[PDB]
């Protein structure tokens, strides 16, 4: 079917891309980067995240595949030595699709500057634009805590092995439709109090961050960081949208975790 | 309907129990501790856990209610001052039922000593019977890590605010059908390696602990600790069974967490 | 002797300052903010830190005193209700001096842009100027680790109850001449490895951070954050300089910690 | 001079011991395990700790050396391949001595059962003898916190890379005369509160644990675990005694840490 290939842009990834395009030319495979049905990412997880964001508006029409030309990337299923096998298997259509949950972030502004919405495959984080970070954390309209510290991170299940992990979060199997909120260096004393623990939320729960004094925030979505001014609310919820992977063999999540953090 | 009341056994809980029995006598409420349909626990969370284990074989026929005579217990919905209101509301049948997931622990032995199975509302933990604790951790038959340290804790969602929390685990909303594995003081050096992070598993995943040298273990299920000798395997999975609570008003989990850890 | 008083600048602190100046006028106390021998800070710990930095070049000639007009500040020994008692005790010279260690930070530049040195009472932190933070950590010329993550924090003993604490550091009695290095969200996987644990260094050990790719860093010293470009090295060591407090009664550090974090 | 050699007791360590004894016989070296002046440990850190405790009453007359026949032990300076070089260097007296601090634990009993004192090279820990662990923590007679949880660990500087590290403690250079207290799974909620952070104490500070209800405790000193009944007090302080190592070359502590936890 229609496919496209993104490359990290080093010599190794560019050459692999050109060789895969040549292999696909031996099948009924049209290169089409406007409306692909298969998106192959050649690089690392950053390359994969960029491919995801390039096609975030057609996620229900696309199956993603990642090839890692460096160390095993987490969203990668293939080493470069297997590209020819992948071309063949993709050509014949011999693959199941697996879906991972995504995170929706809504940023609301004052002075009628509307809403912006973002989709995350790894996480969305929030920090101050300089000066202390203080937000009220509201869970399904329940005032839960006032957070003072460096920032907050809201992770998808597949993101839990990324920034979330470094912040002390739990690793969550991606079949669980959830998001996980972790703290970045909260202050805790007789006067300031947060929960400390990571929090795991199901689908349909809404976590709202509400400014207390300063209204300017640096908001990251995967590796894109943007300054938002005059923020009234940041709202997190598990997205109704999902990312779909083409799978050709068993590579269970927990084996992926083992291979990335324990030994490989 | 049929009900019974357990008491922590101090003067305050015993007297409240007797007064509630008197109130129930003004309605079509039969006291029956063999086959109750409502089980009221008066005490703390330990009292509640004991009531759960007293009726673990009739969990699908019973709705539980907890009254806390000391500090707000986590499984408690009522203060003692509200007992009369509770009697009335229970008598009229004005209540919805909510269910929390449970944890199944299976202990397999050698020399054909069969299997023992246990159900946990908070968690199941494992430690050595003395001497170093070393187990292989096998996830759905995938060898994931060799754990060396003080022990491991596998928590239900409602247990995540208990021992799990003290071990660095995430707090998980109990609508999520999952179990969470946390480490107790793992050794990590150039030679010994564990994941460190808490792990959250969905229903149908099986986590098996397999002895490496010593085969004797202290296994806790809620607050019951038992020595198991000649263990071949400890297996954890989310149970098919659930605990049911009678609910008469809104007391959302996240508000319960706020009230217990942030301020109340 | 010569004294001056700094104020947070709210009505309460300004009025207390004016009343203390009036009280001091009844003694042989000259107000002198060029060469004070006693520096009184009225406000919070931020006010105290600012007073310290205002006189960092005369630290061996000055004894500091802090009054907290809000919640108990850590560098505060007095509540506002005790100001008159403090005026009297200071006037008569009835006080011992206690010293806390300080942290020296040296920033070296390329293209012969020399060195800048800074003194910290709480801590010095380093983050990237945007983009990933990666430094080699060199301890007494021994390459110890390559750190990749959000940043690093080097704390004095009295700073260990501040940012250091939120980052998981140990609280250290200030009689110990040491500095403590904590991590901010390090990445750890099969490929990237850091020590994880806080590190405590004695006097005369030098910890050098050396850029790997990007050479621009945001360096904080207490609450002053500065962008440094074209950095070749950041060097941390326990300073030869000390801060001196005037003490009029026993307020042991561990009681101060209890009162600030446990109960008061 | 007088020396002795302890062995882990496997074939490799026993044979190395016999070969070193043969080498020492070519010098003015008397084997004497009653009053040695050099104690060589061949094995791992457990073997070294046992050698330390075998001669804890002559610590000021002995210099210790460790050979690791397995993975690099932390108290080991030599690989087995270097034994012959070590024999030679020891024979000629070409070595400096370095000292590490030690931990004194005093256990006081009721019903006039006196005091027991213990010396630790790694740490002393305390847990309940079964049933909940609850102690008041008193620092220099100041009531600091009531600890409820699994236990407490008090570490020497060289012990900070051992159990202390797994409990989240700081790694401390052994030139610092200090002890470090870490928590094992403390309960923290609206009702129960501990400091959480590791605490680092200088020489001459005394940390006293005082029972609240149960008076029976399991107390570990290095790898020796003993049940103490009817305890009135456990007291920790940095010992006046030190352990002395024979050093023949530079192996800095921080390089030792790097080699054990980062890469080697
Ligand atoms: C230390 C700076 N970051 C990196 O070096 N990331 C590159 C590494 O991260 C792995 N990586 C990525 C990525 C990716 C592409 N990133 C450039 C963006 C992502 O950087 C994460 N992030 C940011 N601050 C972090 C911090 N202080 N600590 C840890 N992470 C941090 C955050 O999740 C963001 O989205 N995604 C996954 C995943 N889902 N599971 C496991 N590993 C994964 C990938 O293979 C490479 O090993
Ligand atoms: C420190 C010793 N334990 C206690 O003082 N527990 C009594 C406290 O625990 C609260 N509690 C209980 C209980 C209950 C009844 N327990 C006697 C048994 C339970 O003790 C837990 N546990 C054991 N080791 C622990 C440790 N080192 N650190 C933290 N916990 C530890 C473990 O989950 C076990 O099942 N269940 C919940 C819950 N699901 N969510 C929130 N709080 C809860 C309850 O209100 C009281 O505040
Ligand atoms: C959360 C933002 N910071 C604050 O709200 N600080 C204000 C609080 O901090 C207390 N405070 C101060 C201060 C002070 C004055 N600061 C404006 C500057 C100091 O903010 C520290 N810092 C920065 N990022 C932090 C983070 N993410 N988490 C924790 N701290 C963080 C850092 O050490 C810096 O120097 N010094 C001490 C001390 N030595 N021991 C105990 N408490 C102390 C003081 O009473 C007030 O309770
Ligand atoms: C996990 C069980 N313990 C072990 O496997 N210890 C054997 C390991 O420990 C290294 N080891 C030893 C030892 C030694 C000899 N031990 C049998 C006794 C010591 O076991 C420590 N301990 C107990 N519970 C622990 C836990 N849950 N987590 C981490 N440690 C734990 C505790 O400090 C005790 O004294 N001393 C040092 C040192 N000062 N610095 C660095 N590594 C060191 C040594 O090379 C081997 O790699």
């Amino acid at each position: 079917m229609k496919y496209m290939i993104t490359s990290k842009g080093d010599e190794k990834s560019d050459l692999l891309r050109l060789n895969m395009i040549a292999g696909f030319g031996e099948y009924d495979m049209e290169y089409d980067d406007v409306e692909p049905e298969i998106v192959i990412s050649i690089g690392g997880d950053g390359t994969f995240l960029s491919a995801f964001h390039q096609y975030e508006e057609r996620l229900d029409e696309i199956a993603f595949i990642g090839i890692h030309t460096g160390h095993l990337g987490f969203y990668a299923d293939w080493r470069p030595a297997e590209a020819d096998k992948l071309v063949k298997l993709l050509a014949k259509g011999e693959y199941q699709k697996v879906s991972y949950p995504l995170l929706k972030t809504t940023v609301k502004y004052g002075i009628g500057k509307k809403e912006a919405t973002y989709l995350a495959l790894n996480e969305s984080t929030v920090k101050s634009s300089g000066g202390p970070f203080v937000v009220d954390v509201v869970i399904n309209d329940i005032h839960f805590e006032r957070f003072r510290g460096d920032g907050l991170c809201m992770s998808t299940p597949s993101g839990t092995t990324a920034y979330n992990k470094s912040l002390g979060g739990a690793l969550m199997h991606p079949s669980i439709e959830a998001m996980q909120l972790t703290e970045m260096a909260s202050i805790n004393n007789r006067v300031y109090r947060t929960i400390g623990s990571p929090l795991v939320f199901p689908k349909h729960h809404v976590v709202s961050l509400q400014p207390v004094n300063d209204k300017d925030f640096q908001i990251s979505v995967d590796h894109l960081s943007i300054l938002h001014r005059d923020v009234q609310e940041i709202r997190y919820e598990v997205s109704a949208k999902k990312i779909h992977f083409a799978r050709f063999r068993s590579f269970p999540f927990w084996r992926r975790v083992h291979d990335s953090f324990i030994e490989d």
